[PDB]
This record gives C-alpha cells, structure tokens and sequence, in this order.
C-alpha cells in the first residue's frame, strides 16, 4: 500500500508536514486544510497509505462519484471523507513537466497509472473536484514489484493551482489508489 508522496498527495502533505506536531495550535492559520483533516479522522493521515478501494473493475465513475474524488468515493469506512473539503490546500509547486513518485511499502506493481488535471479555469479553493473539471495527463502501461514508481508527466498550458488526480491500479489484485495533489504552476 502507499500513496503520491511527490508532489504529496493531500494525507501524505499533511502528515510529512504535521505528524510530528499535529496538534501545533499555529495549523488553524497556517494550513486550515491539514487542520480540518487532523480534526477530522487523525488516522486520514496516520494511515497515509490506505486510500484505496477493492473491486472497481476498472470503472473508476462508476465507484467514485462527483465531489468525493479526494477520498476515492468516500473509500475505507469514510476514513477520508475529509480529503474532500474545498478550501486553500496547500500546493507543491511544479514545473510544467514533473514526476509523479509514489511510495509503495508492498511493491505491488502497477497494471497502470492514470494521472489527470484540473482544467485551466477551474480553482479548486472554492470548487468541488468532478470529473468533467479533468483533463488526462498520462495513462502509463504496467510497472513491475518496486518500493517507488515514478510517471514522468508533461503539460503545457496549465498556470496556477490545480489538482493532480493521480490513479493507481494495483497489480496483486482489483485494488486502486486515488490520490489527490494540489499543485502550483505558478
Ligand atoms: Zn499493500
Ligand atoms: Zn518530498
Ligand atoms: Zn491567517
Ligand atoms: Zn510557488
Ligand atoms: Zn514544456
Ligand atoms: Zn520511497
Ligand atoms: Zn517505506
Ligand atoms: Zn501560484
């Protein structure tokens, strides 16, 4: 099991970034996402690497409705269900082209990665992520068992904040990862 850890997907951003001190009283301020999420299920970060439901058989709209994207359609019990709150998620900032890492403690392997976008119009501090708002980016074929997978994305004409929706179908069975980072352009 793992997640996006670079650019970091929003539980593992908020873990790296506040799991050493998560009850730091300056987070309100400084990262009210984080915050909400840590207020939300502490375990949304704890448990980093289980954002992933079973059995999708590959119809990924079918499983994850509009507006729940960020926790994979409200995967694992709700665990995530804060993921998808709109607001000032923090940002990685990227070039126009960028990796896509992912951490997977398992070497599970990859059947394939989809990596989509948000469009060039659409703010995700004030809008709820659907797929209409996505544009693909890549879809990769399989990787082999590894700690890390890397997908080495271009874009062009993407400015600002966005939204990395990064899938990641798993290849020791119908398991898949999905996995929101919130970008910068600039
Ligand atoms: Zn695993
Ligand atoms: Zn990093
Ligand atoms: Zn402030
Ligand atoms: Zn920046
Ligand atoms: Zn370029
Ligand atoms: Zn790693
Ligand atoms: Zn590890
Ligand atoms: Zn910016």
């Amino acid at each position: 099991h793992g997640s996006v850890v670079d650019p970091a997907s929003r539980n593992y951003g908020c873990w790296e970034r506040w799991g050493d001190d998560f009850q730091n009283p300056a987070m309100a301020d400084e990262d009210p996402m984080c915050w909400q999420a840590w207020q939300d299920d502490p375990n949304a970060m704890w448990n980093w690497n289980g954002l992933y439901r079973n059995g999708s058989a590959g119809d990924f709209e079918a499983v994850v409705p509009d507006g729940q994207l960020c926790s994979g359609g409200r995967t694992e019990s709700g665990r995530y269900n804060s993921l998808d709150a709109v607001g000032p998620w923090q940002t990685t900032d990227v070039t126009d082209d960028f990796t896509v890492k992912l951490h997977d403690q398992a070497s599970h392997g990859a059947d394939y990665f989809l990596v989509y976008v948000t469009k060039q119009g659409f703010d995700p501090a004030t809008q709820a992520l659907t797929w209409g708002e996505l544009q693909q980016v890549a879809r990769t074929g399989s990787y082999g068992p590894s700690q890390n997978y890397e997908i080495p994305v271009s874009t062009s004409g993407l400015t600002g904040r966005h939204v990395v929706y990064t899938i990641w179908q798993a290849s020791h069975m119908d398991q898949t990862y999905f996995l929101c980072s919130d970008v910068d352009f600039g």
